[PDB]
């Protein structure tokens, strides 16, 4: 439709799983505000288009339509109003600052030692899947009360919400191109509910002090519970993004310190720079790559496209941390670069309500990774692959040590 922008019809979902960034310098150039045919949705490059549409009086939340089917209603991310006000005070005693300050620390470090004391003599370890995963998952599983659950089922669950989450490709006429992409999002679903419905079961008459059996019972008249269907659908929200995001934090600032030798030697020589390595590496690589959608609510100008009401647009905040009318060379990692506003955590009334316990899950786990491997280095006999257009990450990160 948009004639001088033709060369969009073919850009594929492949190519943006793959590698975002030159579609996505050329949109930044070319058009702030874009309609994509595979995605079948206008979709925010730059970090003003990206802050203004997540923030606007005229835009309010809806989830891209693959997170949809796979989440369903109601979902954190993709409601408003009363429910979501509902949803957001049920979701944020445990993410307090005070309250994380509690416990973050003996929650945090005991896990990350324990997946250390797996490898840190063997010299040689993929940091993804034996550590920056495992912590992620571990933490926030025993935060939620999923004790139980193994870091590997967590894992898997992730993965598989990743990728039915993702399953944004369409066809000619609007409609999923890959329909089959969504089953083992419903089975990861299944697997999910014969899980948890009994620990639901256990909570409602006996609470205790995870996340969920307060998710049930915080605020609610006296022997009154919220309906399970009614927060499954955050659970999931969880058992997606809050699972797998500081993982992926960890590991991208990691693949960007093992980028600039002479600044990973600084960080290990004072880990007080872990929280500055961590804020740039969530610029250099956002987790939350292109996942989150607003929909407008009426008529609305935006980067010269007038939007009808009721227009999704998707918010590609990894594209948005590379604005270069923000930052100096920002395809590469560094971090000594001023600190600055980013939007890895997206903004607005629908902004990440766990920056706080994610920050001090990424930086505990990289005080303690640097502690007892002083010395590491990145395998370069194997390359760092990134994979992902809605969450994005590296795949594997290999890594030695002497010894
Ligand atoms: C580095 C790790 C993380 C990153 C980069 C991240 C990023 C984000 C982003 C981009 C959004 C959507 C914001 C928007 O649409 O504008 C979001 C939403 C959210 N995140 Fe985080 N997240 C992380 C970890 C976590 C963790 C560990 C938790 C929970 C313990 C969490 C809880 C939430 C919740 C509840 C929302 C929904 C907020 C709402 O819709 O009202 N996140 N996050
Ligand atoms: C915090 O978890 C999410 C955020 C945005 C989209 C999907 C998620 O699971």
């Amino acid at each position: 439709e948009r004639p001088d922008l033709a060369w969009l019809d073919e850009v594929t979902m492949t190519q943006l799983e793959r590698n975002p960034y030159e579609v996505y310098e050329r949109l930044r150039a070319e058009a702030p505000l874009a309609f994509v045919p595979v995605l079948g949705s206008y979709v925010a490059s730059t970090a003003e288009v990206c802050r203004e549409v997540a923030t606007s009086p005229d835009f309010e939340a809806v989830i891209t339509p693959a997170g949809g089917r796979t989440f369903g209603h109601p979902a954190i991310i993709g409601v408003n109003g009363d429910i979501h006000a509902d949803l957001r005070s049920m979701v944020e005693p445990a993410l307090q600052p005070a309250e994380v300050d509690r416990w973050i620390d003996d929650l945090v470090r005991p896990i990350a030692r324990r997946y250390l004391e797996r490898f840190e003599n063997d010299g040689h370890a993929e940091l993804v899947a034996q550590y920056c995963e495992p912590v992620s998952v571990r933490s926030l599983g025993d935060l939620l009360g999923l004790q139980e659950v193994d870091s590997d089922k967590l894992r898997e669950w992730f993965a598989k919400l990743n990728r039915s989450f993702t399953n944004a490709a369409v066809d000619e006429n609007g409609e999923f191109a890959n329909p089959e992409g969504f089953a083992e999002g419903d089975q990861a679903k299944a697997e999910i509910r014969a899980v948890v419905d009994p620990l639901i079961d256990k909570w409602i008459e006996h609470p205790d002090d995870s996340a969920i059996s307060h998710w049930l019972h915080d605020g609610m008249p006296p022997g009154q519970t919220r309906d399970r269907e009614y927060i499954y659908p955050t659970i999931y929200v969880y058992l997606l993004g809050a699972m797998q995001e500081p993982g992926h934090g960890m590991a991208s600032t990691l693949v960007g310190l093992f980028s600039r030798p002479e600044q990973l030697e600084e960080v290990v020589d004072d880990p007080t720079l872990i929280p500055r390595a961590i804020a740039e590496g969530l610029r250099w690589t956002s987790p939350i790559w292109s996942a989150a959608a607003r929909i407008s609510t009426k008529p609305v100008t935006i980067a010269g496209v007038d939007l009808p009401a009721g227009t999704p647009v998707m918010l590609s905040y990894g594209s948005a941390n590379h604005d270069t009318g923000k930052y100096e060379a920002p395809s590469q990692y560094d971090l000594h670069r001023p600190p600055l506003p980013h939007l890895a955590f997206g903004a607005g009334n629908h902004a990440c309500a766990g920056i706080y316990f994610a920050n001090h899950v990424m930086r505990i786990a990289l005080e303690e990774l640097f502690e007892a491997i002083p010395n590491l280095e990145r395998d370069t006999r194997e390359g760092v692959e990134f994979w992902g257009w809605g969450f994005r990450g590296p795949t594997s990160l290999h890594v030695t040590w002497e010894v």
